[PDB]
DNA sequence: CGACGGATC
DNA sequence: GCTGATGCGC
DNA sequence: GATCCGTCGGGCGCATCAGC
């Protein structure tokens, strides 16, 4: 009630799963010693009305969780937007890199913020430049890429699907590939799909919603999990019930009636040097909650 | 997006 | 130029 | 017993516009 994510929400459970508490399920933190990045994401549904929230301040977050970079989606931002909130940026995290939508005005839009200046920051898939919808960001690092997305939401009436799963699924996995073919690849964002029925409350009803459509969730498994990359929560916490996603039409961060939407998929390569995929479901302002990557480098 | 029939499988 | 209302995708 | 379909309906951030 307090806590409302620790109790477990779901239509047809089995008996095995418990919901994920962050605070109980999370490794102790990795040792003095450790090459490490530690990495945040969100949907922020609308950056200037999250600036806006109760008390926000993104130092808060920065100090709270000691995020290395931070991903942002659903901006919301007009490229005319981003140099004011470019500098009202988390202090300390002075390398930030944006890419709007140009084309449906204050909608979609993605973000990376960091302190580790990357080697290099290309937006779109390959060198075609911004998506016109602001929703990839591929940053390059020592070790390995780290790509933010806000994949489209297939709408509803699903009216978008066949341009997800026909081209945007697969420009995006093969984006993803030819970069693994030189260095590592973790992926993040608010990828829009639950993948299986353990990543949402009422798989029966949502089985032509976007998101649950077998469809998407084939496209999951064949243009990604299937080519490569491995879901860094799932791999932690098996038959663990978690959510990133409630709805507001019914409050149902109140009841944990949630969706699990974002993720951190990484390359097979690299799934040992995960040591934490986790969730935060405390911090509000959004319908989406932050979820957090630590990864030994 | 959850929630609710009634009709359908 | 300012506000409440509207519209639309999420 | 489940799925299906058709419906509602105290949601939200942002852009745009009418009407001051
Ligand atoms: O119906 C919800 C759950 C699946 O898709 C929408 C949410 O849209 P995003 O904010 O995840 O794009």
């Amino acid at each position: 009630q307090s806590e409302p994510w620790t109790v477990l929400a779901h239509k047809k459970p089995q008996k095995d799963w418990k919901a994920y508490n962050p605070k109980t399920m999370r490794p102790p933190p990795l040792p003095e010693g450790t090459k490490c990045v530690k990495v945040m994401t969100w949907n922020v549904n609308g950056l200037r009305g999250l600036l806006k929230f109760e008390s926000f301040s993104a130092l808060q977050l920065a100090q709270r969780e000691n995020f290395d970079i931070l991903c942002l989606q659903e901006t919301k931002l007009q490229v005319k937007d981003v140099e004011e909130i470019k500098k009202t940026l988390i202090d300390g995290y002075d390398h930030s890199f944006w890419s709007c939508s140009v084309s449906k005005l204050g909608y979609s839009g993605t973000a990376i913020i960091s302190r580790i200046k990357p080697l290099s920051v290309r937006y779109g898939t390959g060198l075609s430049g911004h998506d016109t919808e602001g929703r990839i960001v591929t940053a390059e690092f020592d070790s390995f890429y780290l790509i933010n997305t806000y994949v489209p939401n297939s709408g509803d009436g699903l009216k978008r699907l066949s341009y997800r799963i026909e081209e945007w699924d697969r420009t995006l996995s093969n984006h993803i590939k030819e970069l693994e073919k030189s260095k590592p690849v973790v992926l993040t964002g608010d990828l829009n799909c639950a993948h299986e029925e353990i990543d949402i409350f009422n798989p029966a009803g949502n089985k032509r919603s976007a998101g649950f459509t077998i469809e998407e969730r084939q496209s999951f498994g064949a243009n990604l999990l299937d080519k490569g990359f491995v879901d860094t929560f799932r791999k932690q916490h098996p038959g663990v019930v978690g959510y990133t996603y409630w709805g507001y039409r019914h409050g149902g961060r109140k009841t944990n009636k949630g969706w699990r939407l974002d993720y951190f998929l990484v390359s097979q390569s690299i799934a040992a040097n995960v040591h934490d995929s986790y969730i935060l479901p405390d911090i509000n302002g959004s319908d989406h909650c932050p979820i957090g990557l630590i990864l030994k480098l």
